[PDB]
């Protein structure tokens, strides 16, 4: 309900990390992950969650879509390659079936938020996916990775940090340039510069930082040493390129 | 709260079957399924289901189990298995990950049942195996699928017959004979029968009967025609062999 000090110098106190499907999955074989990419991610996301022990969720893009029973179980195999992937090296990933724990309520996702907590709670990290959630009428609906930090809102206190990582440098426009910063009480310049894909990005992220979150629109690298997303935005190194998404 | 009339001659208002990992699971070949034995077995649930519709849950045996994360891993692949067959037949099959939305509380589970409850609300059928469950001081603990049933108990309004699959006739007293009938508020004869596996599925299966539950265990064919289990068991035929839970 209270004050929660904010700003570029403040250190964030959870991190939510998506990483786009695009990054580890392979065109040239689609329903395919790369397993290297998977194995180098995999590496930069452990030395996150060793620091955010307990304060950090990974959520997962990639996984094809009452056929939608389809998509829980396709989204439930990329999580498990992952939370797979993180234990064989010494991270305690324990990956959840979104759809088991959250329903929609006029279009709002209610996450019954018990086990996510007990996985936290305890010092684990929880591997999480875009999924098929239930509305109050009863009705299936395909609900975006990029959507999944919107769940985690009402339970995160303190700062809350959400990075989605996709395969452009951020939101550009053109073209010539990116936005590095959106104003999320008047995002209208971002969504005038979208060629939805992006779309889909920008509203869950102008959605999070309405209620307080920094958020950030970047590339991801399967090699690129992640720990800076540790410290306070102030700090980052020059010429690291980002969206960055703000109330 | 009230009165439910029950008997051997009222027709149940609730199934949960239990197939055994040993009905279609490879000893010569551990952590693989029998693809023939899952697409018959599939095929004499889809019956069950369409009766049922709604008032049913298929839970699956099988799956080898923080370590444990892998059993919850594990055991969403068993559920996967039968979700797509089941699909492949016109069955509404939606697998839900236990872990996701089930703890433990001094031991007894405590399910979240509101997705089970859409699963069901609208008709389709939920697939549940065994799992890794947190608990209240936020352990985690193995969970075997012949507990699943326990968890419908506070749901499950009206006569629920939960019947468990294995590779025995029932329970074998020496051996010559197996015993027909258990009273669960006096099973010491039961126990006494026990050579753990079976001692699982009757512990289960009598905390159940105890909550006003028909129970039975029985031997699962792929092949076996199981429509009798839509019926009030007077009217079952002759020579099928099963142990018979109530109080
Ligand atoms: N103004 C814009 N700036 C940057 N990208 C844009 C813009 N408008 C549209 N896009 C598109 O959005 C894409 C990024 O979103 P996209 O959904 O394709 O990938 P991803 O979400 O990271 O991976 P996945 O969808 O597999 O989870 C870019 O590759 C780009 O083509
Ligand atoms: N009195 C008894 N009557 C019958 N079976 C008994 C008795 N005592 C012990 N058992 C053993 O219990 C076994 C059945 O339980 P078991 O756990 O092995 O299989 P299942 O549970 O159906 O398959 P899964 O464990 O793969 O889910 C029998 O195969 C038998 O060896
Ligand atoms: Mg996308
Ligand atoms: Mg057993």
């Amino acid at each position: 309900s209270g004050l929660v000090p904010r700003g570029s110098h403040m250190t964030p106190d959870f991190l939510a990390i998506k990483v786009g499907g695009s990054l580890f999955s392979r065109k040239d074989e689609p329903g395919s992950l790369d397993d290297d990419a998977v194995t180098r991610f995999a590496r930069n996301f452990a030395r996150l969650a060793e620091t955010y022990r307990g304060r950090m969720v990974l959520i997962s893009g990639g996984g094809a879509f009452f056929s939608l029973a389809g998509l829980t179980e396709a989204t439930f195999e990329v999580k498990k390659r992952w939370a797979e992937k993180l234990r064989g090296i010494g991270v305690d990933a324990f990956p959840l079936q979104l759809a088991a724990m959250c329903t929609l309520r006029n279009g709002i996702p209610q996450l019954r938020s018990e086990v996510l907590r007990d996985v936290l709670d305890h010092g684990a990290l929880p591997v999480l996916a875009g999924d098929a959630l239930f509305d109050e009428h009863g009705k299936l609906w395909a609900f975006s990775s990029d959507r999944v930090p919107e769940v985690l809102l009402p339970m995160v206190e303190g700062r809350l940090r959400v990075v989605t990582l996709t395969d452009v440098d951020g939101i550009v426009t053109d073209g010539d340039t990116i936005l590095p910063e959106v104003d999320a009480r008047s995002p209208e310049q971002a969504y005038a510069a979208l060629w939805g894909a992006m779309h889909t990005k920008l509203d869950a992220l102008v959605t999070c930082a309405r209620r307080g979150a920094e958020c950030f629109i970047m590339r991801g690298d399967p090699g690129s040493d992640l720990e800076f997303l540790t410290a306070p935005f102030s700090s980052w190194p020059a010429h690291v390129r980002s969206t960055r998404i703000t109330t």
